[PDB]
């Protein structure tokens, strides 16, 4: 099967937000609204904002999962390549196979789905800190888009779902991701190609 990627704000008006990091040669993570695409370096911090119109119930969680964007590959589990799954860079919590990690949250849980074998990482949905209007989750992508035997130059999407304590859908948003050496340059190139 294939997880849904349908945008769904739901009852709480759930949607993502991204910083405006620009396209300098030195940028490590940058988001293109025109492409709905995040460009980031390997294992670098990717700040993703969570916005809601009203506060979800205690026990609400936020899950991230990657799928291949092309229909020819959607059924294939997105995982780390044969090299990176063995490079012993575990944070002590993420399984070495998982492409997406959450940085600096000890309540992050990593799921290997017993049925679909797909990987995801889930955290409790926290209210914004005082003086803030949203909450930010920091993600890491632990393989290059180009890694042989892994993503192998195939584009992926990250699907973010807002879930109740049972795992039922409350909200959904998504964005394409390219993990690459020079995010600023590749964003500029792809945005030019678009126009
Ligand atoms: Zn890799």
């Amino acid at each position: 099967s294939v997880p849904s990627q349908k945008t769904y704000q739901g009852s709480y008006g759930f949607r993502l937000g991204f910083l405006h990091s620009g396209t300098a040669k030195s940028v490590t993570c940058t988001y293109s609204p025109a492409l709905n695409k995040l460009f980031c370096q390997l294992a670098k911090t990717c700040p993703v904002q969570l916005w809601v119109d009203s506060t979800p119930p205690p026990g609400t969680r936020v899950r991230a999962m990657a799928i291949y964007k092309q229909s020819q590959h959607m059924t294939e589990v997105v995982r780390r390549c044969p090299h990176h799954e063995r490079c012993s860079d575990s944070d002590g919590l993420a399984p070495p196979q998982h492409l997406i990690r959450v940085e600096g949250n000890l309540r992050a849980e990593y799921l290997d789905d017993r049925n679909t074998f797909r990987h995801s990482v889930v955290v409790p949905c926290e209210p914004p800190e005082v003086g803030s209007d949203c909450t930010t989750i920091h993600y890491n992508y632990m393989c290059y888009s180009s890694c042989m035997g892994g993503m192998n130059r195939r584009p992926i999407l990250t699907i973010i779902t807002l879930e109740d304590s049972s795992g039922n859908l409350l909200g959904r948003d998504s964005f394409e991701v390219r993990v690459c050496a020079c995010p600023g340059r590749d964003r500029r190139t792809e945005e030019e190609n678009l126009r």
